[PDB]
């Protein structure tokens, strides 16, 4: 689409593909999503209980260690951290397999 | 002896302010691993309500990016069950302001180092 790549929203009219590129191994790829998830985007049934992970603008930079790298493709600014699950959250156990579902789901493809 | 009285979210809901700053909503700025490095004195003060917060607004990723882009994780420690991410957000160096967002985001990365 026409939006900078951070402010697009998948859904199935825009796909997890058509917005953010396939899955895959490279750090420079995103490895989340099984196929009914890149297909679907915020469509995706259960869409609200993987967003509940995702941050806030200030938490974004509030929380990662933010970097800038400067290379052939361009300049990139790098973000990395860690969110901890509420394990107090009778919704744990069913989050843990949700994620599971999702992390790394391309390994399976045909 | 307390929670901040605006503590209710989970973290990665928070919106920090000059009600909630960085620092209370987000924690001391440092280089730790998981520990955020970013923000000046002025910024962990006022949270979004730092007068320039919109340029840098800019670059946070929405939920879909959020878990599209990134590389994303699972870790189960004697801490808890993290989700880890990592990723990169590409500058557009044909946008004119491209020199000053750099400066901009530079301010703010790794800005404790120079302050207690």
């Amino acid at each position: 689409s026409k939006k900078p790549r951070q402010k697009r929203t998948a859904t199935k009219a825009y796909n997890v593909t058509q917005a953010f590129g396939r899955r895959g191994p490279e750090q420079t790829q995103g490895n989340f999503g099984d196929q009914e998830l890149i297909r679907q985007g915020t469509d995706y049934k259960h869409w609200p209980q993987i967003a509940q992970f995702a941050p806030s603008a200030s938490a974004f930079f509030g929380m990662s260690r933010i970097g800038m790298e400067v290379t052939p493709s361009g300049t990139w600014l790098t973000y990395t951290g860690a969110i901890k699950l509420d394990d107090k959250d009778p919704n744990f156990k069913d989050q843990v397999i949700l994620l599971n579902k999702h992390i790394d789901a391309y390994k399976t493809f045909p």
